[PDB]
């Protein structure tokens, strides 16, 4: 019930994609390192965290891509997001993934649905996956309004499997892990 309302409003925020850009990355000047990316005249500061630290260095990145959503931060930052950061594509992705989800409502009731999430990326970040599918959800299931605990598991074409646990905010280090897009098979979700 009151958890609820906080993964709610995270998770139907706005978020910005941006491809195809260049990555900024000047002295560190604060505890944690920021990649900036300026698409279209204002500055996105991209936190670095998890794998991204050692991944980007001081200097340029070409090839970026990034999955932003904007968000309250401690550093006095207005745009400010959190991991997100891909290789962009070397060349047009066309693929898709079956979504099966499970649902037992506060009555239990046990329910299924079917989805089709489309994947146009090579290289996607477990960030893009845990938010856009936890939006659908909000959106087309009603995750977070009677019910809101469970798991949506991205099963990979090799067997190997990344969980995102409902009940609370994908964890920031995982933000920045980035997975093959192509390599996915299909998505299980089971909200309870
Ligand atoms: C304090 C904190 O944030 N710690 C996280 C780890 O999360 C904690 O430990 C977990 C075991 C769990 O109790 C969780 O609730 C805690 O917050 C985090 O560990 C990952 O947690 C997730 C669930 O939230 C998964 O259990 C994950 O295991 C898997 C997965 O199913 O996703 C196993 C899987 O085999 C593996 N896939 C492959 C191909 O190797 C994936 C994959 O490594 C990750 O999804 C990548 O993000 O992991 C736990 O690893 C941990 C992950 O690095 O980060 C912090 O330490
Ligand atoms: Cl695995």
């Amino acid at each position: 019930n009151p958890k609820f309302k906080d993964l709610r409003a995270y998770y139907t925020k706005p978020s910005l994609e941006f491809k195809n850009e260049i990555g900024i990355i000047l002295k560190k000047w604060t505890t944690i390192r920021f990649m900036n990316v300026v698409p279209d005249y204002f500055i996105y500061k991209i936190a670095l965290v998890g794998k991204d630290d050692k991944k980007y260095g001081e200097g340029v990145h070409r090839n970026v891509d990034v999955f932003v959503v904007l968000e309250e931060n401690n550093y006095n930052l207005e745009k400010y997001s959190v991991g997100g950061i891909t290789k962009s594509n070397s060349k047009k992705v066309d693929h898709k993934a079956g979504v099966r989800i499970t649902k037992e409502d506060n009555k239990g009731t046990i329910s299924h649905d079917v989805s089709e999430f489309k994947i146009t990326k090579e290289q996607i970040s477990l960030k893009e996956l845990d938010f856009k599918l936890r939006k659908q959800l909000i959106e087309k299931n009603n995750l977070y309004g009677n019910v809101g605990s469970g798991k949506i598991v991205i099963k990979m074409k090799n067997g190997g499997k990344y969980t995102f646990e409902l009940h609370k905010k994908l964890q920031e280090n995982r933000m920045a892990d980035v997975i093959d897009g192509t390599n996915i098979d299909n998505i299980e979700v089971n909200i309870k």
